[PDB]
């Protein structure tokens, strides 16, 4: 499902980010169009997620379990 | 697993190829020797495995499915 699929990025997203000891970040993109980002800090364990707006500056919101950054995605990208 | 692990890092080669509108490459090895190479083509939607053989030009093969490049690497890695 859409939603294992987030999850699992985001956790290959975090173990890439301990090993190179550096945040990492990527993107999720519906019909090839940027609809946020999410940057792992190890600086815990914490994951921000960036929301993208047409001429507007993006918000970025805190989220310390990727449970939690997943469902925000997914029904951010539901709402396409 | 270790099949996973080629996926995923398949699925963000593919990824991060359309984040900048270009294709983009990444290497498999065993015990710091290169195996195999890999790139992507966005603005064609294929994965391009180009396999290495000592003394000898590398055969390269096209494939237009994550699952079956991913397989053809685990194989070779297995060897």
């Amino acid at each position: 499902s859409q939603l294992m699929g987030i999850i699992t990025r985001l956790q290959s997203l975090q173990e890439t980010a301990e090993a190179a000891n550096e945040p990492m970040q990527r993107y999720f993109e519906v019909n090839g169009e940027k609809i946020c980002s999410v940057k792992y800090f190890e600086k815990n364990q914490t994951f921000e997620l960036t929301v993208f707006q047409k001429g507007e500056k993006p918000n970025t919101y805190p989220f310390d379990n990727i449970d939690m950054v997943s469902i925000e995605i997914f029904e951010l990208l539901q709402l396409e």
